[PDB]
DNA sequence: ACGCAATTGCGT
DNA sequence: ACGCAATTGCGT
DNA sequence: CGCAATTGCGT
DNA sequence: ACGCAATTGCG
């Protein structure tokens, strides 16, 4: 965990959301944590009594969105996205079963939606909106959103110390009256 | 080799179960995968990336949730054999403070335990019960028939096996 | 898997 | 007709 | 991260 | 000294 760089704009990088989600835990405003990324977990070695050492595993494509949680007794699920592109966000960067999923999500009634991380600004755009460009790309078309566009369908969110990011104070101006 | 016991494991009678209630509808439930620390990737032009040395970790966040009905659900699944009682040593302190934060915001928190030759539901307060016992120095397990009142009997039945979303059904919200 | 170099192709 | 924004893809 | 072994409680 | 209960050890 030695790792001295290297800059993004920005994760950032567990560090960006993944702070932001201790201290909502915390502070009791929030249980809101990130699902673990699934291996498939080949061979292990068990050298020198404890512990183990997988020698081989595969990397798995996950079928749920990257978060989720409790807040006020409902279910939040999100993606967090984020890119360097300074004119546009790349959709191609989101995948199949992530979507489907988010669309299951939304099935029974849930906060699901996308933080995206581009042209030095952090964003909430809903589920709903995401889900336009996502069969824009799907009939054919623009595999991207531009930004005047970005801004255009989606909420800036705030980013200080403390929350570093603070979606909730969103999902509460907004969900919950 | 998935299952290296006498008695089904429960590992897949349940992560069906949620397939089934995903297929038609009836609710969103995933298993949180087991976290591990990933150090090294070999990666072949063709084969696929290796991970060829990685650690586990352990995370403690409760390992099953999601949706229903729009109210976020929460359990853990464990299983025991012996037909002695059932051995709290399973779910561990981080698990418990977990799932306590979680009731502490109006989450639906299970546990499911398959012991008896029966599936278990049981509900969290009984559950911190316990642990809390337990944790006076007390009795470190739970015996075969303590929680046959404490806990409720789950469906098992085909098309969803050890079917609790109608237990979760009953008492909320009706 | 991802950044990020390579490459495409829209736009005017 | 050519630039520079959108995409593809190849490389640790 | 388990089932085979270990030991201790306790008729 | 067993059922039954708790606790090392590495497959």
């Amino acid at each position: 965990k030695r790792a001295p760089s290297y800059s993004n704009r920005g994760m950032t990088l567990e560090d960006d959301l993944n702070e932001t989600n201790k201290y909502y835990l915390t502070n009791q405003i929030a249980v809101i944590h990130k699902k673990p990324t699934p291996v498939q977990i080949v061979n292990v070695h068990y050298p020198k009594r404890s512990a183990a050492v997988i020698k081989e595993a595969y990397f798995k494509q996950s079928s749920t969105t990257n978060y989720n949680g409790i807040y006020k007794g409902r279910y939040i699920d999100f993606e967090a996205k984020e890119t360097k592109n300074k004119t546009s966000f790349p959709l191609q960067n989101f995948h199949d079963h992530q979507i489907e999923h988010m669309k299951q999500v939304k099935a029974q009634d849930g906060i699901c939606f996308v933080i995206i991380s581009a042209f030095d600004q952090v964003y909430f755009l809903e589920a709903d909106k995401l889900f336009y460009f996502w069969d824009r790309k799907e009939k054919n078309g623009r595999k991207s959103i531009r930004k005047d566009e970005l801004e255009e369908t989606a909420y800036p969110i705030s980013l200080g110390y403390a929350p570093r990011i603070d979606y909730i104070s969103i999902i509460e101006q907004l969900y919950f009256s």
